[PDB]
């Protein structure tokens, strides 16, 4: 019982069907046409061995070679050793609750600024922050768990453990960072480079307290920061210690490379270009008070050359390492602080609404993705853009008395006091402190841009 050739649709072609369908438009639409390319064969390499120290507590510098020809993905190595704290001390350690605890998302938050340099000036920035915004936005809504499982994913960096059993993985975290290369532009290196451009890439680490929290336990044998300490598992299967301090082994940086040929590098020499692309900048992120009530109070300011689009955001770090918060929750994911916030202005104000309407009802209507349930405030005022293609746009040079607004919550005010909804407490994780907790504040914010780069030598 079914349709051999049912057929009666054909028959149908009266005005509707016959704007859009027959006519001088795909003489065929199951064929493809194709477009031949380009001869290149790309497989990656490691870079150079790099300046200076590298690991927790520096800012190494790598370089790049030309034998290559393009560049087009980017990202940073590492490893991690086991880590966990010890009794024995002196006399032991606490008896019974110790703990240990690392961050929510750890490649993200350790790598400081980072940035290229063309031997007299900057071209391109970044920050923690950054990664932390683009986690959600620009990545697809498949694609989270495969980043996550290549950083800051599993009940072993978070779900602490008290101390004699140990925590940590020993393996590898990947980190990609893009570079002045999402959209497969690529680098005029053998022909423009050459000279005297002498590319070198920065990076800026930090000290693994920064990273890590501990709430000492009672017991009047309290722990610790050095006492932590590496961890290895033996030959036959037991807990072994030393005195060596965490750190990371291998910091290397593995960029792919694209060849082609001779004739394809030499269109180029002959012709300089020019190109257009994006980089961000920022605000020296400033202290706030978000303690009083529903009255606007608080104020700021924001500067930046022309644009496309700009992220802001919150935090109440208010301890020694549960980073990447943004709420008023001390320990663990929460509410938002602030609501209703806006855009001071002039005239023709860009915003007059809103705080939910930033985060959920503009990215529905124009960025890729969605965010979780904890508060990256976001909006733009032209398209994504994301792809380098040029859709909307404006300049910060001009309403020289740029500013913007903010206001706050209650559930601010009440954490900012040490409460929440229902005359709560707040304990504190650096330490046992049920209530008495002052929750300190942040303001911060990012921009991308768009610029236009030159380059017959250099750039």
């Amino acid at each position: 019982v079914t349709a051999a050739s049912g057929f009666v649709d054909l028959a149908t072609f009266s005005d509707l069907e016959a704007y859009l369908y027959g006519g001088c438009s795909a003489v065929t639409y199951f064929v493809r046409a194709i477009k031949k390319a380009n001869w290149f064969s790309f497989l990656p390499v490691v870079l150079r061995n790099i300046s200076g120290l590298p690991g927790f507590g520096s800012e190494f510098s790598a370089s790049v070679n030309r034998s290559g020809d393009y560049v087009l993905n980017t990202w940073l190595r590492v490893r991690l050793p086991l880590v966990a704290i010890r009794p024995t001390n002196t006399g032991g350690a606490i008896n019974a609750n110790a703990t240990i605890r690392w961050t929510r998302n750890f490649m993200h938050n350790l790598v400081e600024k980072v940035n290229i340099t063309f031997n007299d000036l900057i071209v391109h920035e970044f920050d923690s922050y950054w990664f932390d915004f683009n986690s959600q936005f620009n990545i697809d809504a498949s694609k989270r768990v495969g980043y996550r499982n290549m950083i800051g994913d599993i009940p072993a960096m978070i779900n602490p453990v008290t101390t004699g059993n140990p925590l940590g993985t020993g393996e590898f975290f990947n980190l990609p960072i893009p570079l002045f290369y999402t959209e497969d532009s690529g680098l005029a290196l053998a022909v423009s480079a050459l000279p005297f451009n002498d590319i070198k890439i920065n990076y800026c680490l930090r000290r693994w307290q920064d990273l890590i929290v501990l709430n000492v336990g009672v017991g009047g044998n309290p722990p610790t920061y050095d006492d932590i300490v590496q961890v290895s598992y033996d030959s036959t299967f037991t807990l072994i210690y030393s005195s060596n301090a965490p750190a990371i082994t291998n910091v290397e940086t593995w960029c792919h490379y694209a060849v082609v040929h001779n004739d394809e590098r030499v269109k180029m020499g002959k012709n300089p270009r020019d190109m257009v692309i994006k980089q961000v900048q920022k605000v020296n992120e400033t202290t706030i008070n978000l303690s009083q009530l529903n009255a606007l109070v608080p104020i700021d300011i924001r500067v930046s050359h022309a644009v496309v689009g700009y992220f802001y955001a919150i935090r109440n770090s208010s301890t020694t390492g549960e980073w990447s918060n943004y709420t008023t929750e001390p320990a663990y994911a929460g509410l938002d602080p602030l609501e209703a916030a806006q855009l001071v202005y002039e005239s023709t104000a860009r915003v007059s609404n809103g705080s939910d309407y930033y985060s959920l009802m503009v990215p529905w209507y124009w960025h890729k993705s969605i965010p979780e349930e904890t508060g990256y405030h976001a909006y733009s005022y032209s398209l994504d853009t994301f792809a380098s293609d040029p859709k909307g746009s404006t300049n910060y040079s001009k309403l020289t008395n740029v500013s913007n607004q903010y206001v706050p919550s209650t559930a601010a005010v009440n954490a900012s006091a040490g409460v929440t909804n229902t005359g709560i407490p707040i304990p504190s994780a650096t330490n046992p402190a049920v209530t008495q907790q002052n929750q300190t504040f942040q303001h911060i914010f990012r921009v991308l841009n768009f610029n236009v780069l030159r380059l017959s030598g250099g750039s």
